[PDB]
């Protein structure tokens, strides 16, 4: 009965990059066709616009500050990770008899002997990199075949990037141009095996596209009309087409729910090798709309009618929506998301009315930075980010320091999705929204306790993964292509 | 059964002016002796530190913004006044059979044909001035006998100040040096008449001391050791001694509850002819402690034991406390005060935990300026005032513009009653108080609707009281000494 679920999650992909979201030069045919036969969201969000906190909110349905996933992101030597008491979507579904698998980027911790890796958090199978593909030296890696080097060199002084098969190093570093093929092969096996055992599968595909540095296989190099950022987006798009064909071939089209979203806004610091937030303001690292609002598509033939919704939805609602769909019971913890099945099935409206946004570096004195309720969004604090540097808007830059706003900056997103015109710079409708927004912020700030910081547990270079354990000299000896 | 109640309310009198509150040169023997045989409050407050809003909160037990008593104060030509639907303490007690009377300053409105004057708000008898004694020309009035003129001239272009007997002009202007004697005579008659009819009395004595310009009868001129401000405080003090003697003479000491407080902090703009907030900061016109915290004494032999309380109390609690004491039922409206009888009778604690402070000029976008809960006080907005000009502290001056604080300025008043050291300039106790304070402000701001402004209804010079109605030329012809 339960449907097969495929969750595709891109990296550093903006609201404005898909062809079907208006980009003028992107090449995204498979995703455009998924949009045309399914539900496209205009108002779907993540609560925090950084890699780690966003992946944690997705898998647990819980605001990242509750389990210490702040500040910033995790690094290869981090001691901390997503606590093992947290229940993930993979576990909710595993206990209901799903065969669960994950391909790609984890970024939720490695820890002493890989205690925080995926196999310990409900995934039966796992093929991927445990953090971002730029958190290790890349001046000698090939990003585009036959021999175009990755640009800029990535993070120095670390072990090369490891490709893992569950808990074992399969390659270090992997060959970037062939990663996609590896991941499609893995996905195909997971599907077929689940079919054979008469059980539903759950595929978590956490792509490295479109994070820096850009790369692709040889079928896409110089073929998109948007340079390296495009080639890489085009490969991600072809991966979606490949998964849809594999779902075709096995006669599972009407029994599989396919969801596509992305973790956080574009890193405009990469300039034309980085994403695009379209009409929205600023990008990764900020609580402006270009940082937190992402593309989101839902496709399930004969169940989800083709259309466009403007209803409020969050990555936080994915656990409870998927549980409900699979007839799995919810964990016994406070959750911050809701079941969106009525909306998906067209029998009801989204139950979500409000959204809460935390910054990259949160603190308990300040609390939530921005809150949206209906079409209104208030900003109590504003701050630019180096990840959103280089565009013409000065509020996006790292030089825009942390600034308090009281009364808050107040925008009507139905008319000013670009956050250009502060309404408080009077009306009874506005005043009532203002008072609601202020009370929602004070209620959440008083009820939420911050879990102890995982990131502040520190770093220990002995925690880096090494293909040749015991090796010397570290870290350059750790390798095995 | 119900006790006789005498409520003495001074004008522009600071926390630091009574001898029993530490002043080094004031002469206040009767009040010091009342303090020595009764209850002295260290933490008693008014919600707004201006004449009109404070008198409204006292008589109704309701925050002044609910019935439009803002912004600023009322003037002789004001069209507005305290709405007649509001229920006052005088009415609560009149309906329980009290013989009620008021001597002194009203400042709650005059209106077309004196519709807002005291006789329409539950007082049986009324002898006094309908607004402050400086809201009319005083360059020719004698402030101190035999012929010392009032200093500075007061407000120009208006009708002289009227002394009224219910709704009729008894004199215009009155002779300042003999006002006290008039008021004591009136008080004595009210007491005796109530005794004779076997009924309890309620005397509301709203003194003009110690508002500018200072004045006194001849027994006090140049006799205090603190100049004109002192002479005037000394007369107010002798008035209290006279009322206590009159209560003695009629054998009513153990059957009468006597309360003394003041409406708002000192006007330091008058320099050494103005009051003193002692250790507290700033004065009239501000939401700093020297503006809102006043002297307060309760005396009732054989019922209230002599002592000092630090418990929280407000002018807002006087209606409900007096109702309860007289066995009178409370009006059917939302009240913002509580019954303090247990505290007064020494059988319980004050039920009040929090206090809310509004500025002279409030608005619905900003809401409450400052909130106190337990020993903590947060300031969300700060602002100086011309009424608090001339001292060495720059935050008190009119040049200190309206400033938002987020996070708020946070003080521990048990250790820093002077509001000098911001705690947020960390601890778990502090953080919990912070979150409580923020939530209390957002709850009150969301629940309180501002009543339509009475003061903004405008002015009409035809509303000025005239001893010779029809007169010309106005306003100088209006007079009758
Ligand atoms: C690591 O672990 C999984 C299982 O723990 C490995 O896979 C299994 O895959 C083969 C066929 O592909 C089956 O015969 C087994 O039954 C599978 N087990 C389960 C529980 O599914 C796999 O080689 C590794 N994960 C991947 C795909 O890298
Ligand atoms: C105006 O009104 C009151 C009454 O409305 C006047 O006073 C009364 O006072 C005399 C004795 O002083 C009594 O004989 C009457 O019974 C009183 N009436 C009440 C209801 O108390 C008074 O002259 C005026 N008020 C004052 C004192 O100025
Ligand atoms: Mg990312
Ligand atoms: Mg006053």
């Amino acid at each position: 009965r339960p449907p097969n679920i495929v969750l595709i999650f891109a990296d550093d992909l903006g609201y404005g990059d898909l062809g079907c979201y208006g980009h003028p030069s992107s090449t995204t045919p498979n995703l455009d066709q998924l949009a045309a036969g399914g539900l496209r969201f205009t108002d779907f969000y993540v609560p925090v616009s950084l890699g780690t906190p966003s992946r944690a909110a997705l898998l647990t349905g819980r605001l990242p500050v509750r389990m210490g996933m702040y500040p910033g992101v995790l690094v290869p030597s981090s001691r901390g990770g997503l606590p093992l008491e947290e229940v993930t979507v993979a576990e909710v579904l595993a206990a209901r008899g799903y065969l669960t698998g994950m391909a790609g980027k984890w970024h939720l911790g490695v820890g002493p002997e890989g205690a925080f890796l995926p196999p310990h958090q409900g995934f039966h199978r796992f093929l991927g990199i445990p953090y971002s593909h730029d958190q290790g030296p890349c001046q000698n890696l090939t990003c585009f075949p036959p021999a175009t080097p990755c640009d800029g060199g990535c993070d120095q002084g670390l072990v090369p990037i490891p490709l893992l098969a569950n808990l074992s190093v399969e390659a270090q570093p992997p060959w970037l141009p062939g990663l996609e093929a590896r991941y499609m092969a893995f996905a195909h096996d997971l599907m077929a095996d689940a079919q054979r055992q008469d059980r539903p599968f759950f595929l978590y595909y956490a792509s490295h596209h479109t994070h820096y540095p850009q790369f692709s296989g040889q079928s896409f190099a110089e073929r998109s009309g948007r340079g390296p950022f495009g080639d890489s987006l085009m490969e991600l798009d072809a991966a979606v087409g490949t998964l849809m064909t594999a779902i075709g071939d096995l006669g599972l089209l009407e029994e599989t729910l396919v969801i596509f979203t992305a973790d956080n806004g574009p890193e405009t610091m990469r300039m034309s090798r980085g994403g695009c937030s379209g009409l929205l303001r600023c990008g990764k690292g900020t609580t402006y709309e270009g940082g937190v609002r992402e593309p989101a598509l839902a496709f399930w033939p004969g169940h989800i009618a083709p259309g466009v919704t403007h209803e409020l939805a969050s990555s936080l609602d994915l656990l409870p929506t998927l549980a409900a769909l699979a007839g799995a019971p919810l964990p016994n913890v406070t959750l911050d998301g809701f079941d969106l099945s009525p909306l998906l099935l067209g029998t009801g409206k989204s139950p979500r009315q409000s959204l809460f946004f935390y910054p990259s570096y949160p603190d308990e004195v300040r609390g939530v930075f921005a809150v949206r309720t209906g079409k209104y969004k208030a900003h109590f604090f504003t701050q630019g980010s180096a990840h959103s540097d280089t565009t013409a808007d000065p509020a996006c830059h790292a030089s825009s320091s942390l600034t308090a706003h009281e009364p808050p900056l107040l925008y009507d997103l139905s008319k000013d999705p670009g956050e250009n015109y502060n309404l408080l710079g009077a009306t009874p409708e506005v005043l009532q929204a203002l008072k609601q927004l202020q009370l929602l912020k004070a209620q959440l700030d008083a009820a939420v306790t911050f879990g102890p910081s995982q990131v502040a547990r520190g770093e220990d270079p002995a925690l880096q993964i090494c293909c040749h354990p015991g090796c010397t000299p570290r870290p350059a000896c750790c390798h095995c292509p």
